[PDB]
């Protein structure tokens, strides 16, 4: 009776960039992997040592191929292994990163995973669907010996729709991506909130908002303003949320009216030069009192995904966590992975929405590092 | 747990066609729909008289119209009622016996379904309000949809494998007796309760959803009569469909076909078929995929139809496939389709009935 | 230097529909067909009867596939012959009359054209489809062999046309109302190459590969009838202009409330018992003027397409006219669909270059004369 | 009368790309953009200058955002210019070098256009993107501010040139093989407009999802040594050099070196891994690729001109190791269209090339016309 899995997540401290080892293969083996919020698929660089008996490579026109929504044949001129057949089925994979793409070949082969009532026994998808990307991809923008990304992307071969179908799962997973380095967060594919601490109620506070996904497969929710301490910046799906960028990044006219916003709810005096990559930074010990900033979501009447200001700053000389991104950015908005960290985010691809709690996590003592014991499975 | 779950399906008389009582809605109730093998979705009219407490159309750029494979938005200039909203998705529903198609509106509701017993629940099934000009015609009576099983994201058997978590396959039992009905088992029916045959054939998925197998050869009583670099290939060529009662081969193929078929034997033909008799069949023997293949045999007397005659058409120079095997061919033969491996499995101690194998 | 190429197109006065003859193959022939204005591409009956010494199936995967936007490949078990081969490409073909489709293959031929009562002219590599003949069985005005679709996309006719000759991207169509007087399709800039009334609004495209435009009111005798980052939900105009239905069609909801304020505007006691295919007829004779209706287009004060009600209007029995306007039940494609008798006797001016129907807001004085 | 149009273009001797400045917009200025021989479209970094008084963003669903085979809606919250507004539409742009691709806004302005020489011809509604500036950053030419794409697709360069002046869909290449020097694209039938190309063989071309040409190899051979197989085949000029998968890497640049001497070896300069003393050389092998079938006709490449000039006094086979899974086992780099003429013909699906040299005929590509 199998309701929910979980994939430990973990922050590389040098790009900000959320990562995780996946156990892939015959015999199982760790394969590291960006975690892509809005990635289509898993695919790995197959280039290199691959060594498993469970690997498969899906003929062009097979039901894994339509699945995959790839119609395109492929054959490699070589003696066959893993990225190189005779009559398969060709990918295109991203690096969300770069945003580069690249040709590659369909594969299936052995992922396991922890089950959790809600620690569990670790189970498989035998035929676990995924692509040999070329190599080329992984050369830049990912975190250290990264040989992958693993999307989690509303796609009919992603992880959470993958797994949710061979275990019969709800559709729907929840992040609770991990603001330390030194500490493992979590991804739970299933409902966590029905079958998931510890006397804690941790969604207690769960809100909700429309969810849309864009032609490029990523998730999208509407924000109705910004304000920062009740002054409102903006106006003057459409919010993108995103594991690929660390901080949030704004439209150009709507970052200036954020950060000079913002600078005024702060002592002028306090302002100091900048520190590579940001624009706006402060000296810290001259004002501990950091503005609050709410997104009002889907329309005027709430709900209020907050964001503190603490929370929003980088300890780089402090700096405000928010990038310009110029003229046309996919979205007007971008929330990024430090939006994402401790707090609990539903994505509810059943019902359309995106679950967020208007508490914060912590104020119920617990990490999302706590969820887990990954040390013992 | 739950690894089986059990559609019945009946056999019309009158069009040689297949169709489920769909349980649906919020309270239960009955939708006769159409079993279209090849068909993308499940479609319904719903001005038919829709009641339910659990109905919703999705929104456009929703993550069920993404799931669905549509980004087109619609909007009624109407009052609000199910197949009529604002902001909805549009989808294209097709009647594969007339081959219309019209634009629907993508609906989420509540579909029960039987557990091997008692019935389980999809609250979430998605499916369409196609518009009521493609009930019309062809279809059998008082049906008022149609039960898509294609190899397509929110077919049947996609939608109830997922949710289920049962592997994804499903068998085919349809049966001959007009009246009756057999079975469509959705999850790994072999391994889940007369399976120890199957054979096995690569199935390819063509771009219209379509089931496809590859013929290397038929023959009629043992007498021939068929015959990362980019590449560019072609899925098998033979389809398998019950959206037809009958066998269709394309012109050439049906001259050969047909004329073997009367040289296996000793009146004035009668519509819509070419060759008929007064009333010892021979026997069609198809291999498959390649010359070392697996056979699929019929024997002659189930091509047979009384209208005897031949229950086998000419589906002109352009059919979709050079040949297409028809509802007939799959009655009281246990066919199964592996989604998970791409290929279809058939039986090579006589068959019991498929209406035997459950009761309802 | 040709600035335009002309189709002279028929009333078939037993269906409404617009038929022209194609001249295509080597030896040229006549191939009828169905004037589609929202069709994809031409298709026709590749049943056994073509023959053509220029006639090539292309290959899958080739330049011509690639165009036509299909990488589907199939192959013909039969000696090979037009419709019928080994390694080619497939193709939808929809019959707009009866919604069926079914799938052929890319095939390309001579097709001639007259230039501008100037010679015949010829594109030696047109591209059209091989369609299943059980396609033409339906539907169809007598003896037409296929389809001449005129949409926006990139093998219809239009495009084709245009490209190949160097004409601007537009067309124009000037149907007849007569059957006995042929009417025309005229590729190229007709509007600067042969009237001044030419009122013009936004054209969108739907995914099907329709025209649309929107209308933002219908008013009779100026009564409103109807009614009282990534963008995301956007939509095209809303209301359809076909070739494929002879009537108006309305979403059930807008039929009612237009037949209520339609006959409001005449007197109760002209109305008299309904006649199949219709739903809202008068006495004749009972009547003198029938009311005007107004689509407002774009925006509550954009220019206005006007159609005088006795040309909205059919005579079914004796003394008995009824209301040409049809009830497209809870869902037909558009909310509002113009057809075949909308275009008679109008210029209608399809300018895909700058994405903007143009209609005359004076109508001649009510197509034939243009040509011959 | 119009047959053929014709763009300068000029080597880059620092990456070994091709590029042309495009005279856009009104008044006309000098757009600096690389030519990538699969670019879908022609994009351009409008965040910087943009002066323009033609310049117009199509609306969602119009008929050019149907051309461009986009239904992808944007908005912009700024205030509008180009590549800032409410309800345009969408598309993703490639920088062909580093393989980034990233969504911008359908954009309408004027191109000018040399005419066959000949005067200035325009195009006042040409359609392009103006694409985000991340993609400028790495790997272009200096200088450029975009990419020409001359992709078979249905708004690339030769398309939309092709179709506004009627000339025969098609285009030649003449690419110059020296430094700062200038070829040319011809856009038109340059074989029968202007013998150079009296022998001119022909072989299948095919289009690859990803919009790529590719042609097939049967063979390659060596100094007449057997290399392949034991053939999909890209042209592109998004690489200047050859490139092979990994296992016909091996076997070609085994075979090239053994047909040197290997005392003339030097060591490796990246990014080549076969070089050698220019001293120790004085001949080097043909390279001939048969082509489509085992009996088709033969693309000689005289091997000199494989060769680099990687320093001073050392030589290196310009032929790259594309790993396991480069996109065509063979790619036929910008390198190999230098001083050759090649021949894209859209309307046939075939790719013509000369069995003879283009410089046995005393001829270059800076010859065929006179630019300033």
């Amino acid at each position: 009776p199998i309701n929910l899995v979980v994939l430990p997540v973990q922050n590389d401290g040098s790009t900000g960039l959320h990562w995780a080892n996946l156990q892939k293969r015959t015999p199982l083996m760790q394969v590291p992997v960006l975690v892509d919020l809005n990635g289509n698929h898993l695919w790995v660089n197959c280039e290199q040592q691959y060594s498993s008996k469970t690997y498969q490579a899906p003929f062009c026109h097979s039901t894994q191929c339509s699945r995959a929504n790839t119609h395109q044949c492929l054959s490699c001129p070589a003696a066959s292994r893993p990225g190189c057949h005779k009559n398969t089925c060709g990918l295109m994979s991203t690096n969300p990163i770069t945003q580069q793409t690249g040709l590659g070949e369909l594969g299936e082969d052995v992922l396991a995973i922890h089950a959790t009532q809600g620690l569990g026994p670790l189970v498989t998808v035998p035929q676990f669907l995924f692509s040999c990307a070329p190599s080329f991809l992984v050369q830049k923008g990912l975190p250290r010996n990264t040989q992958g990304v693993a999307g989690l992307g509303h796609a009919p071969i992603s992880l959470p729709n993958q797994l949710a179908s061979h275990f019969g799962l709800q559709r729907q997973f929840t992040t609770c991506l991990s603001r330390y380095p030194t500490s493992k967060g979590a991804i739970i594919f299933g409902d966590a909130p029905n079958n998931m601490f510890q006397n804690q109620d941790i969604f207690h506070d769960l809100a909700f908002t429309p969810l849309t996904i864009t032609l490029q497969g990523e998730y999208n929710v509407r924000v109705n303003s910004i304000r920062i301490n009740q002054h409102s910046v903006f106006p003057l799906g459409g919010t993108m949320i995103s594991t690929s960028t660390p901080h949030m990044v704004l439209q150009q006219s709507v970052y200036q009216a954020f950060t000079q916003v913002f600078a005024q709810q702060l002592p002028k005096q306090a302002q100091v030069k900048s520190v590579a990559p940001f624009g706006l930074c402060f000296n810290s010990n001259k004002i501990n009192a950091y503005p609050s900033v709410d997104l009002v979501m889907d329309k005027p009447n709430g709900p209020v995904w907050r964001i503190s200001g603490e929370d929003l700053m980088v300890q780089a000389v402090t700096c405000l966590g928010v990038m310009n991104g110029g003229m046309q950015p996919r979205a007007e908005i971008t929330l990024g992975a430090r939006q994402l960290e401790e707090n609990l985010v539903v994505f509810d691809l059943a019902r359309s929405r995106v679950g967020f709690s208007t508490s914060s996590l912590h104020s119920h003592g617990v990490k999302c590092a706590d969820l887990f014991n990954f040390a013992n499975a």
